[PDB]
Formats: C-alpha cells, structure tokens, sequence
C-alpha cells in the first residue's frame, strides 16, 4: 500500500519499504518533487517481515538471513532522512556492503503529473553533495550529508558488525529552497488534538486519523496556518479546498479559517489579466510555489481559474465571525472584504455568477472536462451560471449586509440577495429538483446532481423541504453517501472524477445545511453512510472519493490524504447535533447521536459538548 | 507483512494480497494445513493499490489498468473462501481469463514446520472436487465448491464485463474433519468485547487488538470454550498457555478458566507412560488434533512434557473460586483436583518438583533447548529443578487447603507447604537473587532470571522487596520489559527465545506478583514499558515475545497473535490497579492510573470500576 509521510508542505510517498517505484513516488516540498526512485540495495539482501508508519515516521522490519535483522527508518521534518541500523543475530561476526540509489530531478510538481504534457526534470548529479538548479523565481537547492562513500548519485559502504553488534548508516536529503515564496511561512508548527470522542473503537479512530491526516496537511505561513489541499496531485494551497474545509474545522480548530481569510486576503486579486484569470477583487483557486508557478512559467501563482472560491471566501468570513467574535481581523481585512463584494455584484451585472472553459474545463468543485454534462451528458453551450455558486453568493451577500462586513450600501447588498434568491428559485426549480446550471443562453440542464444540496445551507432555496427528499431517494443515495449525479441520468458512471462518485466533503456540506432546516435526522444518515465507508476502508481514512455503487470500492484517481474530506469528519458532528453560533451556543441533536466534545470553540472561550440522552454546554 | 485470518481453530496466513507464498503460509483448521501456496492469476494480470483486513475478513483493492479495478475479498467461518469482483470502468467492453492455483496437502502441522525433520505432504489432486486423506484416527477430508472450470487442481474461467458491469467468481475450500477429534467441539461460538477503556488513543487500541487477538484464538469445545496458544506454530491447546491467559483473563472473561479447567480436567494423566511423559495426575503440555497426534504416530495427544501445568492448573482453580464463587464446577473437578495435588506431593517426595530433559530440551516455560543455563551458559545436569515451578506448587497447595479443594489432608497439606517455603527460601536464595533452578545433585545456577519475578505472587518468597529491586537493575530492566534473563550474563542474547527477550507474559505475571506485594508502582512501570512497546508495534499488538535491546526490535521467531501476550495486557491492568478478590472487589492503584472497566466479573455480577483520581465499584 501506499505508505505517506507528510508535514509542513512535504510529503513523502514510497512502498512500504520505503521505496520510490511506482510513478507517484518521491521526497515533495514545495511543489517541486526533490528525489524519487530512491533504492537500497546491501547485501546479504534482506527479507521483508513487517512495518509500521506514522506520518512523520514509518519504520520497516527486515530478517537477513537467521543471523541478521534490518530495521528501516524513515523520517521528515522539513529534512527526509532514512536510517538503516543493521543487527547481528547470531554469535558470528557479521558483514555488510550497502549501496544506496537516488535520482534528485528538482522537477516541478507539473513535470511529475504530465500536466502540459510536461517533461520530467533531469537527475541533476551533486557538486560536493550540493544540487542546485537555478530560476528567475530563486535558487532551488538540494543538499545531501552522508556517511556513506559517495560516487556522484549513488552512495557506498561496508563494514562487518562484531557478534550482537550493531550499525547504523544514515542518509538526509535536505531541501532549501530561496526567492519569492519564503515570504510566506512561519515559523509556527505545533499540532492541533483531536476533540471527538464518541466511545466506539471504531468511530473514535476516524477522528484521530482525520486529526492526523489534517496535520500533515498543515503549512505554517506569516498569515497562519492554512490546510493544503490533497497529496497525490494536489499539495499546495487551493482556496476552495481551503475555504471549505476551514468551514468544517469552524467550530473545533477556528485557527485553520483565520489563516485562510489571512492569505488569500493578500492573494487576491488586483488587475484583470487573461493569463491567470485574474479580475479585480476575485480570490484565486490555486497557488503552487515550484520555480514554473512563481517565474510565470505556468499562470498558477495565482491561478483565479474557479469563481466559487469569491462568496465562499465572505461567506465563511461571516461565519467565522458568527462562532469568534474576532472582529480584529475582519476590519484587518474590510478592505479585502469589499473588494470582494464589488466582485459578486458587478458579476452580477450579468445576471449570474458565470465562468468560461479555459485551462480547466469548469471552475466550480467539479472542475474537470467531463464533469458538468446536459441531460444527455454533453457539455453544454459556455458561460455556464453554476446551481452551487449562485447559492454560495446569496449566502456571501446575506451575510455581508447582516454583520456589515464591508463598507459599501448595507440593506442594499441585501436588496440584491432578495433579488437573487427569487431570480434563483424561478431560474433554476424544476418542479421535482434543481437543476445543475444554466448554459450560455439561458436553457437549464435537467440532471439531478448533488450540487443542488449545497443549497440548504445558503437558505436561497424556497423549496427546501423537496430537495431533500429528491436527494435522498434510491437515485442519489448510494449505500455511502449522496452521488455527485444521479444513477439514472444518461452519463453516470460511479468511478468517474465528478459524475457519480461519492465525496466526503460534498455529502459534509449537504449535511450542514440539513441542519439549518431543521433536518438533524437527514443529516445523520449522511454522516452515517460515508462512516461506514471509512470503517471499511484503510486506516479508516476517508479518501478524496470513492465509488457510487452499493459496495464499497475505491477511486484509484483519489487523493489520500485530502483535506476537504478528512475535516468532513467534523463538519458531520456539526451537523450532527444541529450545532449553531448565535448570541449563545445551541445544540439540538438528532435523535440517537452518542458524543462528547472536549473543546469546540465558540467566542474565543471553550466549550464541554456531552449528548448522551441529553445535551449540556459548559466551558472548559 | 503477515496478515492472519483466524477463527475456531482454524488460520490463515498470506501475503496482503492473501496469497501463500513464503513457507509460512496456508489454511489450516486442527492443526492439519489443508491448502497452501494458493495463487490467483488472471489477465490482464492486475496492480495492487491498497488493503484492508480484520480477522475473519481481508479485503485487497487491485488497479487493472485504466478500464479496470479488482476488489479482492477473502473470509473464514470453517470454509475458507476466496471471492474476485472484476470492475469494469470504462465505458468498453472488458475481457478477463482467470485461473487459479491451489494445492492441497492434508499434512498435519509437524510436517509443516520440520519437526522431526518431517516430510512435506504431497498434492492429493481431487475426485470430484474432494480430497481425502485417510487416519485410522479419522477420515481428513478437503472439499472445494467453485464455480470455475477445474481442471484437476487448477480452476480457471473467461468472460467479458460489459461497460460499467461486473463480474464475480468465488471459490470455497470447506474443510471437514471425522473422528476421535470433534468429540471435542462446542457448537457455541459468540465473541467477547472489550472491557478497558482508558480514553488515550494509543492505549485503547492495544485492548481492542488485545481482544479482537483473543478471539482469533478461541476454540470451542464441549466443556466450554478455550484458548489456542499461538499462531505461526502453536495453533493447538497448550495447557501452561491457556491456563495463564485463562488467569490474565480471570477478573474480565472467566469463561475461559473455566473451559480450560473442564477441558484438562479430562485430559488428566490416568496412567504411567513414558512415551508421552504421562503421569497419574499430570496435566498435559499440548495436545494436537492433527492425524498423527491422534493415531499416535507423535505421542502429543496429550504430551505431557511439562511439570509446570500441573501446580498452575490447581493454582487456576484456587484463583477462579476467588473470583466466581463458582462451586459447582470445583467439584465437578475435584477428582480431578485431588488427583493433580497427589502428583504435587509424590513428586515432592524427591524433595522438589523436577523434570528431566526429554523431546523438548527442558519442561518449564523456557521449554528451548537452551533456555536454562548455568553462570557460564552450559545446560546443567539433570534433573532440573525450576525456581518458578517451586513457586506455582507452594502456591498450589496453600491455596488447595485454604479453600478445601481436594479431599486429602487439610492443613497437612499447608504443613507441607511451610515445609516447603522454608526449604525454598533456604535452597535458593543467593543473597542478591534467587537462582534459576538446581541441577540433579543439588547446586545451584547463580544467574539471575525473570523466573525468580514469578515468585511475588507465590508468597513463598520471604526476601519479597529484595527480589523486586533487584528486578528493576539496569541489567533486568530494558526500555519495554524485564528481560528473561540478564545482559550481564555470559550466556545473554537478546533475540533468543528464552536467554534475554523479553514476553510480555513473563513481565505480566511478575507484575500480578508485584500487585499481592503491595508494589503498584512498580506494577505501572511494567505495564508502561510494554505498552511502550505496544504503541510502536504494528496494529499495536502484542507479539510472543520482542528484543530485549532497548530500541524496540522485534524477535522472527515472535509468533503473533499469542494467547498469553494478547491477554497480558488485561493482567497488566489487574495488577496496575492492585485488584483483589476477596470477601468483596478492592482497588487500591497505582499513583497516576486512569481507567474506566465496564465488566469486571466476580462473584457472578458485574462491575463499574473507575479509576480518575478516586476509586468506585458498583455494579452494572
């Protein structure tokens, strides 16, 4: 299996001996891939018997013979590191040759993914153990200490351990990297804990693995820490990804939210430029820190290719608001927040927030080529007004005028929601269910699609109550969660990217807003269903997606970690007990639901939530 | 890694992708391996991606190209089953040709491991699909139900997927046994629960492995359900195994002291036989259910090579009524317990209880050939007189009078026992230690050993403290146990089985011993040190036994699951508390214990024990 080492921006991925095979291997720090297909090779040569893993260690156990035993042990702190303590067994002196192989292409993260069609990066063949590979953006250096007698690329030793002897061979490939992209981290790093703690062996180990998970998805900038988004192909800030995902960590670790307004509140964008998508005041989908991204190579530095990531980025600022009270930061970011809010509305000149096929194919959440079909699964005519993001924009607004999140007319912006949500409701109901969104002459596209439950949360649905129930019938509810698309629309396919595949976050978000309208019991069976995906799957990890079909069976293209889908966890508890910020914080439960929670944060003080046939809130 | 399907005395052991390649792994069900080297191969030929795995259920997840996706599922409930689902994923038709291979030697398990340098069996090629192996202890039988074309021993099939369909091929091994064998088996079955719970991830997990290890481990028998001993190599009732565990397992599951007393209750020596150690009275070693152990061509049915099963067994019982209250089974087996306590005291009419070295190099629990040593590593004359077992026997007969559990004398039985303890102390204590054993004309080994820990919970140790500091010197006390002998010895190695590694039983026993001595800290330290252990171990489980080096190194030959050392960890928190069992459940614990126990049995009800600060015990 994938075995994964992760933390502040680095990762690692390997065999589980620790090896580089498989495409997808390698030592990652920054969007720029360091090493890959590393090899150990020492005779006797071992025999493998068993490991275990953490995230910032994993260690491998090894037999060599009956006279010897191998213990493997990886490590990553900002260095990768690999130790290699060889045991003499038997009461015979005991000899070893090693030879280690590694390949250091500082290759940017495209270059691996063949993106662009983009080549692979050169091994670049150390100068005194010292790799640099230069670009306008900064020097990119990978630095190698080593007691072992090393030939250019390839690292030596041997030497026989006396009888119950020992030796250890260590080898760090340390990365530094300088120039435009150090203005972005802190020095901060300590590890949030995990607060649910249900009582059931099974439930509590979802948790503490989307704790863990979320940890090593964690970079610590100038701003705060912010999530990254996903580790195979995705481990860099995107600010959807990082939005959402601070929504579900609002109530438990707020930290997470405030670091992302933080950021992206200096990421934003200033000017209209074509090449990044760019406008006045939008807020970017991602933000890679390779030398390609940051010396313009690629336009993604930022990237303003998604439009839903623009009300998400108020919206979630009016509810962080609504659970801190840290309006500190909100007028430390005002001026950001209109500049946002003038991006809506003059979006809105136009009558719906819309986007245009460019590099990729959507700009919503399912933004590959194939993922928003017609009823019968064509793309349909551009600009295409997304069912979700006009609802994240009732909501942006809403809220922007009900706490005065920004400095330009108050009742107006909410003149305009009003507006917006009767314009919605008309435009988009079908009578049986919402439609996924409107093409570029106005014609709706009648597929049922679990976009439509991203709408009980935003409250711009007048039909709430039905699209529910239309969600939750045998077409939409897989034994797993809700599909991204129906069953019974012409192009569905379970194993596809976003036309019928099931996603934590997605089925999260619908479960949020299950709990603004009084639906605690809906919400439950959604937080149940992808539970029993995550206790069948491994380490009980909930992946980015998995499959449709009424079994469980995985998505090789899923990302493992993802952050979106290892902090749905929480946004399930929240939901699960109907969990709301007013002037006071309230829990109405839905019925059957078993937890305590040992630090949910609500107005910068701390609270003990105990829902045990009854419900208490007292602080900490 | 090793990953182990196990249940009602049946096992398997494969790779993860449940295959049977190194020599260790196959089916096996009453210690006769039925399949191995099983191997699926079918084109195109697939590409692991990852895996899941309980104990009577694995599942691996197969890549199959692009277009494709295998899910494999293998399961164990006395038929082993093995069940491939063929995804297709692309909207193309999709072509696959399986054939499966699969031999199958009903060879019993000595054959397997070269005991007695014993053959391999042969492939017995089926009739029918049914294989028969013939005993004069039974018919041994290998039936196979599939739903591919078989030919001979290799099963094979083709047929196309169509887009987005599937396709699944099963194949079941149902093994059935005939004669003097299930005159044994209960047809109950039902699986514990947990029952510690101490609110620390980490710590947990090793409870719920604990217990999900001791069901893979249960057999079911007529007299009530027992514990099989280990899975590499002792998938069969031992007795010093299940009667240890049993007592480990005595204040939570006494259900299974309770089988384990009615089942050696009839396997009893009735009679003098040299070929099998037997002895009127004795109680056996192990006692196989293969086709040689039965029709006597190994004299294991029972072998009765160990001298410590028999005060152990009394001891058992003593300590069962302590806790149950259970009367009625005490003499339903007290002509079973007057008949083990006249074995007792004839073989103290040599003066000690001794054994001499037979098919196995010694008849202790360092049954290896060179687990007892002298101060300079030879193996001493014989006969053997082991310090623990003086100890199990002292204790056997205290107790079989302070309850009244034979019909002999009474207090003539305590009488002997003082006569005893007196000559104990006296024969081997060294001044700083008490010595392994005595050799056949009476000298003492001066090394010091784990053995003299087992003597705490004697009492017949009248030098108690100055055993236990002596214990935890820093040549008895690695980073994660006592080590079975010390590193100051010449004869010390810490990856042998019995000359330096540390168990966690032998740590768990001394540390029960520790809890009668009014030592809980000391007790602490010793649960801590192998949790320590257990927190860096894979699935946190407790193997037979590990490195005594103080880096954590396991041992190969380290059998996992084991039965005493998956349940050590419920003695490890009987002592941790201090719990006793008496006129009424005390707790008096450790400094800075933290534990909750939702079933503590005695007395036939059930307790709440919590221990947070302050002590409570009151019923469920």
């Amino acid at each position: 299996m994938r075995t994964i080492l992760a933390g502040n921006g680095a990762f690692v991925l390997s065999d589980e001996r620790g090896d580089m095979p498989s495409h997808y291997d390698g030592f990652y720090f920054l969007d720029t891939r360091f090493v890959r297909k590393a090899r150990l090779e020492v005779s006797p040569e071992p025999d493998f018997i068993g490991a275990s893993s953490t995230f910032t260690r994993a260690v491998s156990h090894f037999s060599l013979g009956e006279r010897g035993i191998l213990v493997r042990l990886r490590t990553l702190d900002g260095v990768y590191e690999e130790k290699l303590s060889f045991y003499n067994t038997s009461e015979e002196s005991l000899g070893v040759k090693v030879r280690y192989s590694y390949e250091a292409p500082i290759e940017d993260i495209f270059q691996v993914r063949g993106f662009m069609g983009l080549k692979s990066g050169k091994a670049i063949a150390p100068a005194g153990g010292t790799h640099v590979k230069e670009s306008p953006s900064g020097r990119r250096s990978l630095s190698i200490e080593t007691n072992m007698e090393r030939e250019g690329s390839l690292l030596r030793a041997e030497l026989e351990i006396p009888p119950l002897g020992k030796a250890v061979l260590y080898v760090r490939f340390i990365p530094k990297i300088e120039g435009s992209i150090s203005e972005i981290l802190g020095e901060k790093r300590k590890t949030i804990k995990n607060v649910a703690f249900t009582g059931s062996p099974a439930i509590d180990g979802i948790f503490e693995r989307a704790v863990e998970n979320i940890n090593a998805l964690t970079l610590f900038t100038r701003f705060g820490p912010v999530p990254l988004a996903g580790i195979p192909y995705f481990a860099c800030p995107f600010g959807r990804d990082a939005i959402i995902a601070s929504l579900f960590l609002l109530p438990y670790y707020p930290e997470y939210a405030a670091g992302t307004l933080r950021l992206f509140g200096r990421l934003q964008g200033k000017r209209t430029n074509p090449k990044n998508e760019e406008e006045p005041g939008k807020i970017p989908h991602e933000f890679r820190l390779g030398e390609l991204a940051q010396s313009g190579k690629v336009p993604f530095a930022p990237y303003y290719g998604t439009v839903d990531a623009t009300p998400l980025y108020v919206a979630l600022a009016g509810e962080y608001l609504r659970w801190t009270g840290d309006r500190k930061l909100i007028e430390e970011l005002r001026p950001n927040l209109t500049a946002a809010v003038e991006w809506i509305l003059k979006k809105l000149d136009d009558g719906y927030i819309t986007y245009v096929p460019g590099i990729l194919g959507n700009k919503g959440w399912k933004d590959s080529r194939d993922g928003i079909i017609d009823e019968e699964g064509k793309i349909p005519k551009p600009p295409i007004a997304l069912v979700e993001v006009q609802g994240y924009t009732y909501w942006a607004l809403k809220l922007a005028g009900e706490l005065s999140l920004t400095d330009l007319d108050e009742k107006t912006l909410l003149a305009e929601a009003e507006k917006l949500k009767k314009r919605f409701n008309r435009d988009f109901w079908l009578g049986s269910y919402y439609a996924l969104a409107l093409d570029g002459e106005g014609r709706p596209l009648r597929v049922v699609s679990s976009n439509m439950g991203h709408l009980l949360l935003t409250g711009i649905a007048e039909h709430e109550e039905e699209l529910a129930e239309r969600l939750f019938r045998p077409d939409m509810f897989s034994r797993y969660g809700i599909r991204t698309l129906s069953a019974k629309e012409k192009a569905y396919n379970p194993f596809s990217y976003h036309r019928g595949s099931v996603w934590p976050h997605d089925n999260a978000l619908i479960a949020l807003g299950l709990a603004r309208i009084g639906r605690t019991d809906m919400a439950k069976a959604l937080m149940d269903a992808v539970f029993d995906a995550a206790k069948l799957l491994p380490e009980r990890e909930l992946p980015e997606l998995y499959s449709g079909l009424n079994e469980l069976v995985p998505v090789p293209r899923a990302n493992s970690p993802q952050a979106w889908s290892s902090a749905s966890v929480f946004a399930f508890v929240t939901a699960s007990l109907g969990m709301e910020a007013g002037d006071e914080l309230t829990v109405r439960p839905a019925e059957g639901t078993s937890i305590v929670l040992r630090g949910v944060s609500f107005g910068g003080r701390r609270y003990v939530v105990v829902v045990n046939g009854g419900v208490s809130v007292e602080p900490l």
